[PDB]
């Protein structure tokens, strides 16, 4: 299919610009500060490189009568926790709050992977697994990271809401889709599923980034 390839192609090109543009408001960063701008160049420019390498035709894998991209999950694995992570310093969580929501995080990722890449129905009981993790994951983020960030200023106490905000709603999405699309009832086709997912991931990336660089100033 060329329009899986362009919608790919699409997503490559949206983290490119979203990365240069990160690394390039990064340069020239104090000593404690940088932190931000090399991680929202991690998310952008991990994701990119899964994308391009989509569009190439490669991780294209089948299952049952369905195929997996095995790029999106790799991606999402390595750059979600990134984005918790970013989250986590906003709100001046310490290594132990920090540790519990990284690996809550890993643990959905994780199992809806191996959800994805199994053709039983079992994969619904690992969805389910995955789903029960990120009700757990968004408790953290709208209760204890929140009143952690309230002892901020109003400034980083500002960013810090409307990321989760983003975040949350946006990220409440993708099970959603998981479940219409292929994977389960594939009751969506896989060319809409890819549109929906390149514009998510453009948003909570790259939308993400840039809400943070309006904020730096
Ligand atoms: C940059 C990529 C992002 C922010 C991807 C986010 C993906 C999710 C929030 C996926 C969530 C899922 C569940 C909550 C249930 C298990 C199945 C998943 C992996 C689709
Ligand atoms: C890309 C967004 C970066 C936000 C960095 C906020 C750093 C706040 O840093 C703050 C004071 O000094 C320090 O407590």
């Amino acid at each position: 299919m060329v329009g899986l390839t362009t919608l790919f192609w699409l997503g490559a090109i949206g983290m490119l610009v979203g990365t240069l543009a990160f690394a390039w408001a990064g340069r020239d960063a104090g000593s404690g500060e940088r932190r931000y701008y090399v991680t929202l160049v991690g998310i952008s420019g991990i994701a990119a490189v899964a994308y391009a390498v989509m569009a190439l035709g490669v991780g294209w894998v089948p299952v049952a009568e369905r195929t997996v991209f095995v790029p999106r999950y790799i991606d999402w694995i390595l750059t979600t926790p990134l984005i918790v992570y970013f989250l986590g310093l906003l709100a001046g969580l310490d290594s132990r709050e920090f540790g519990i929501v990284i690996t809550l995080n890993t643990v959905v990722m994780l199992a809806g992977f191996a959800g994805a890449m199994v053709p039983g129905i079992e994969r619904y009981a690992l969805f389910g697994m995955g789903a029960v993790a990120f009700i757990g994951l968004v408790y953290y983020l709208v209760g204890p990271m929140t009143e952690s960030a309230s002892q901020r200023s109003s400034g980083i106490k500002s960013l810090y809401v409307r990321l989760r905000n983003l975040t949350v709603v946006l990220w409440a999405i993708y099970p959603f889709i998981w479940l219409l699309g292929p994977p389960g009832v594939a009751l969506l086709t896989p060319t809409v599923d890819v549109a929906l997912i390149v514009y998510l991931d453009l948003v909570t990336k790259v939308g993400f980034g840039f809400i943070a660089l309006d904020a730096a100033a």
